[PDB]
């Protein structure tokens, strides 16, 4: 029943979206609470650790709902900027050709599928033999 | 009858389209539920594992 | 005034913002910039070759992560070679 403030993130969409239902848990039990939604996109609760816990559970239930991380994976072969373009059609992306490494911006679903595409176009270069030198008989 | 949250995707169209009928299953039985539709396009439920 | 400063500081600590300055011995800062720019801020110096940051101590956590991420080997591009004709 202690009164403490909890600061937790929902990365996915602005947490103003939860103001009525969270004030429902500020209504559901005793007040002295705050839940303040910083346009910097983090989250404030203050009050009883229990109701602040339930408030952080709806809150973290929109956190884990749309979490977003990043990856950095080597492309030894295929031009990153190409990997970029050729995913761009898909409806984000970086790399470095110091390292020749895919960087990602977005989901751990984007981390699942784009580690899939990290792997997909890594393979053989298929020996283009763009040029040949034919020894005249 | 346990209360847990389930996070599942509908890739095809924005899931706000299901808000009234899903709150029908939030109405059809006991509340304590949430169903929150993230514009990142994933899906939140919270409540009884059955409903 | 203490309780008022506690709600107040509860919106302070709620969205605090510091800065970092970390060396990039290798990767072009302006590149590190560009390649984070896609991510949805950043500086550096090539006197020092050091990432500077503007934003969160979450931006300090994750962008000390990316301070570290692209620091590594240059992978010996061997852009040019000199082949000794047999």
């Amino acid at each position: 029943d202690n009164v403490i403030t909890r600061v937790v993130a929902v990365r996915n969409v602005s947490v103003r979206e939860l103001s009525p239902l969270l004030r429902q848990l500020i209504d559901n039990a005793g007040a002295g609470n705050v839940v303040h939604y910083d346009p910097a996109n983090i989250i404030l609760i203050t009050g009883r650790a229990a109701v602040v816990n339930r408030l952080a559970e709806i809150i973290k239930r929109v956190d884990q709902a749309g979490n977003r991380e990043i990856e950095v994976v080597e492309l030894g072969n295929a031009s990153a900027a190409e990997m970029v373009r050729i995913v761009d059609a898909l409806n984000k992306l970086v790399a470095d050709e110091r390292t020749n490494s895919i960087l990602i911006s977005g989901d751990p679903k984007v981390r699942d599928r784009l580690k899939r595409l990290i792997r997909q176009l890594d393979v053989e270069m298929a020996s283009k033999g763009n040029n040949r030198v034919v020894y005249l008989k």
